[PDB]
């Protein structure tokens, strides 16, 4: 195919103007300063700036472009896309498990693959893995030319690159290049925006497409690709870099001194004939399925957050273990039972400031994949959260009860042990399901745990502890439904302080003189406002399940409405 | 002023080896790579690298470095040391209050500065906020040649620069560069290190001493500044770069192959000759009164940590104020007295991660000034919590207790009063100070604050309330000591139950039958197990000034001892 595009223009300020380029197969190139539009058009051609601000046409090979054609163009992006703790084979199976498995079987998405892992030179270290800036693994040197094939896994005809060569230790930064001319040879358009060549690719390029201040420049067509300013008066000369001062005019030896060369140009006089010549989701169950086995891959691969939430919930357990440790019945029995049944409520709540980094840690990743066309909006966030919350969210709740309750002395049931149980596990996740609400969507996170915290101290005192709920007269009662730790303190208060007794010497059962007394449990609970029948208990977990519903709901309605560009 | 060098090793593996130049007045420069030795060496010869791993000698003018070397010549950096909310007519008068005037009174210092800012194109932005990254003000190419005016008000000899252009905004890059001719042709041996020039000041300079890999390399003269490589067979030649093509041979058009060419070139055996030739606290008083003048002109001018601290302060205490309104006397009163008390000391225990920025966001102006000997460590750390931490820790303390205290009911005495705004502004600082202990010469944020608030959790515990502390046994009651909340919150509730009944309509004031009752204010804290005497309540202000002291020592021992290279 071949690519042209006639009378660009932009809005955010108008960004760029009216440019005419032509670009054929072969291995073309943008150039020119940070400042200009080396990384903008290159968002204009990929479908990936907004469509509001476009007012030319771009064309391919004379007919428009279809409603599937960011869905069939690799984008390779500066910021590495590829999944750190993975394997090179596994990395480039994902790829090959959405975007063309819908009919092949499962043993010829395997040879179509060997045809591009015996390219690239990468069957050396093609079971390894890629490694992190945290975790040695594979160098930086052959990772950018791993994630070039995640997207040539499809057969596509445009590879829009985007500036491979940056901090890229330029003894081996050719080799990309190098690599990307033998594949330009079998009809590839590699387009793509260098960042500050010094001289050697100069000559090894096939056209220009050099931009200076955001306006305008030719230079299209370029094997010679200095000719056309050495009439101009600013000349470039001998013991000077060719590919620096085409744009030093600006950083100061004026542009528009360069720009008006094109109204009578040796360049500009033949393009515009030929761009006026030509001026007249599938598999839904297969994706979750598949979306559920790089989360849970990527958690036993990087085994230092994992376990993180498992020595230091063990740990906990055992101090509350220690310092409480056969609480008895006496006089000092309702305020030993008030603390350690606040402490495992509050602590469900404030461990889980660490569900920020399930959704923000990894934005860059999510925006540039549905864009693409890979898995639905739905498959991400049904498929991430069952992979990853549920199984390190229930876990660290089942070994912080299963501890501590038999180093207490709880009521001693069957059925009331199984409670604290439940309660622990859905308290956190009903305060994960806040957290998860508050972050997706964001780019830093130093803004989502000021903000939460700050509001999980506000749930902190209305909780039947600091306040005792029912002295508040009218006006601040309504904020008291609003409170993730309350439904939780108040359930494990239920099945707790029932059929006990705190007098021991005297007694009380049917025969109750002495009042200002609380020696038995059952009028304990009356003094804190929480209802004495078994309708009660389930009132709380009926609760913290629509509060559940409703705070993941509003993480999947703005996933949805995001900026994709 | 003159320096020379012969035979410099240097070791943290040997990453310098051995180098021969020799430094003239006039305008020096030092080239390179960044990972080679440009940035290395210029903390050799301004006595910035430690003398431990230094072999080899240098020289001034035949004599070596006194003892007195590194307080007469300035080392302007390229990350700024300027304070960014501070006037630049006290900025430069800071500078001169501190290095000379200790015998000329306050009408000399602005003698000699106003010829400095008479320089340096000064005359017109001379009475403006400097600004940073979050907050605007005068741009990037004033706020560099203002740190050099801020070294230049003592009479120089040697102008150590460190890298001026790296991120400057090409077009006025060459201003700076263009004044330290100017300048240099009084006396002033300017030695510093460019970073990348393109073509234009490559032959305005006078001497280089380009580097690369950290090894050695020549060109010690440089008139010519290229008659070196065209006869190396890696000639620079005609439509290429000299400035980057004598350090294009890091990337292999050998580095080793130039250097067997140095023991045969025309400047290696003449500058062999001469160099075997030629080797053959101030004031103390005055000086934490003007430290604190600059600080607390740093809260003024910059309402964004100030107030902040302010506003949710005052937001918080009518918060407070409204949950709990009018507290009665009645069986209800004990709970909801403890809970207030309790949640007033542990807020102001954790607001201790705001004081953790105090030190660690500054070290990098700290290391600067303490090596050029502006002031001793005594001075500054004295001299800072004077200033930065008494006046916004006590200020939110008070506005805090006297808007909360008619507003519940507390005790109306009016020494009683007077404790609770005491223990609260003492609980204050010995929680800011345990937060300054474990950040104080550190680089990131986020290891001391994982680490203090995973410490003030083991202090929320044993805090009278969620334990009932006469129930922990043996071998963990020990741990009762070392906790601050627990003294802050003793101390209060111990003004706070004496003479009061929760027991209305009975009298429990010589006849108190009917036990587990809890009637009068005394048996509450007997039952809790603190001592009913005035000695107990005064116990835990000397054990918080006993917490202070130690805090705040091994801050300045923790200041001393720092690597200051
Ligand atoms: C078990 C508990 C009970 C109460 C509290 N918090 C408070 O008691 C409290 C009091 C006042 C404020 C208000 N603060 C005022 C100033 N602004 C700036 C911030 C908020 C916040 C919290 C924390 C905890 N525990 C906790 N909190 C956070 C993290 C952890 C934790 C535990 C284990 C491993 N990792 C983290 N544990
Ligand atoms: C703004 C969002 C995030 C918070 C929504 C809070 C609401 C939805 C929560 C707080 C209190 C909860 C209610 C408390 C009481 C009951 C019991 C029963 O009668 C129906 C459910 C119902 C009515 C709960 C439904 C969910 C609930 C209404
Ligand atoms: C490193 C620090 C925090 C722990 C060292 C202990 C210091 C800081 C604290 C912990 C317990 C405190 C002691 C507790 C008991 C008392 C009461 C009285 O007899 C004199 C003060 C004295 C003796 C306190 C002095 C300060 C003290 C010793």
């Amino acid at each position: 195919a071949v690519l042209s595009f006639h009378n660009i223009c932009y809005r955010v300020k108008e960004i760029l103007s009216n440019i005419n380029g032509i670009m054929k197969p072969g291995l073309n190139a943008i150039l020119g300063p940070t400042g200009g539009g080396k990384s903008s058009l290159l968002d204009v051609l990929a479908a990936r700036k907004d469509p509001s601000g476009l007012s030319g046409d771009v064309l391919i090979n004379g007919a428009p472009r279809p409603a599937n054609f960011k869905c069939n163009s690799g984008y390779v992006v500066q910021d590495d896309v590829v999944m750190g703790t993975l394997t090179v084979r596994e990395n480039l199976q994902f790829s090959a498990a959405l975007r063309l498995a819908t009919t092949m079987t499962n043993h010829e998405k395997n040879e179509r693959i060997n045809r591009v892992i015996q390219e690239l030179g990468l069957d050396k270290v093609a079971d390894s893995k890629v490694g992190t800036q945290f975790i040695r693994g594979v160098s930086g040197g052959e990772r950018k030319r791993t994630s070039i094939g995640m997207e040539l896994i499809t057969d596509p005809s445009i590879l829009f690159l985007d500036e491979p060569t940056t901090g890229l230790d330029s003894s081996t930064a050719n080799a990309v290049l190098l690599l990307l001319k033998r594949m330009s040879k079998q009809g590839r358009t590699i387009i793509f925006s260098i960042h500050q060549p010094r001289y050697s690719i100069f000559k090894l390029f096939d056209s220009l497409t050099l931009l200076a201040s955001g306006r305008l420049m030719f230079h299209g067509p370029a094997q010679e690709a200095l000719g056309y300013f050495e009439s101009a008066g600013y000349h470039c000369e001998a013991y000077n870099n060719p590919a620096d001062f085409f744009l030093d005019i600006i950083n100061g030896d004026l542009i528009e001194k360069l720009a008006e060369i094109y109204v009578n140009s040796s360049f500009y006089k033949e393009t515009k004939a030929e761009l006026h010549q030509l001026s007249g989701t599938t598999s839904f169950c297969h994706q979750l399925r598949w979306v559920s086995k790089r989360s849970f891959k990527n958690l036993l691969g990087n085994p230092q957050a994992s376990i993180a939430q498992i020595i230091v919930t063990v740990v906990l357990g055992l101090v509350i273990g220690a310092i409480y440790f056969g609480l008895k019945n006496d006089s000092t029995g309702i305020q030993n039972r008030a603390g350690v049944l606040f402490f495992l409520t509050t602590n469900q709540c404030f461990s889980s400031v660490s569900a920020v980094e399930l959704f923000v840690v990894e934005k860059k990743l999510f925006i540039h994949e549905y864009i693409s066309g890979y898995y639905r909006v739905s498959s991400y966030f049904l498929g991430k959260l069952l992979s990853d919350l549920l199984p390190m969210r229930m876990l660290p709740s089942i070994i912080f009860t299963c501890i501590v309750y038999f180093m207490l002395g709880l009521k001693p049931k069957a059925d009331a042990f199984f409670v604290m149980m439940f309660t622990l596990m859905m308290v956190a996740y009903s305060a994960s399901s806040m957290a998860l609400a508050i972050a997706a969507g964001q780019s830093v996170v130093s803004v989502a745990t000021l903000l939460m915290t700050i509001c999980f101290v506000f749930m902190m005192i209305f909780s039947g502890l600091l306040v005792n709920l029912t002295t508040i007269a009218s006006w601040l009662s309504w904020l008291q439904y609003f409170s993730i730790p309350r439904y939780g303190f108040t359930a494990l208060q239920h099945n707790e302080f029932l059929g006990q007794n705190f007098c021991p010497g005297l007694n009380a059962t049917g025969n109750n003189p002495c009042n200002y007394a609380t020696c038995t449990g059952e009028e304990y609970l009356v003094k804190q406002g929480i209802d004495l029948s078994p309708w009660g208990l389930w009132k709380n977990h009926v609760a913290l399940a629509c509060m559940i519903v409703i705070f993941l709901t509003i993480a999947y309605l703005k996933l949805l409405f995001l900026k994709k560009y």
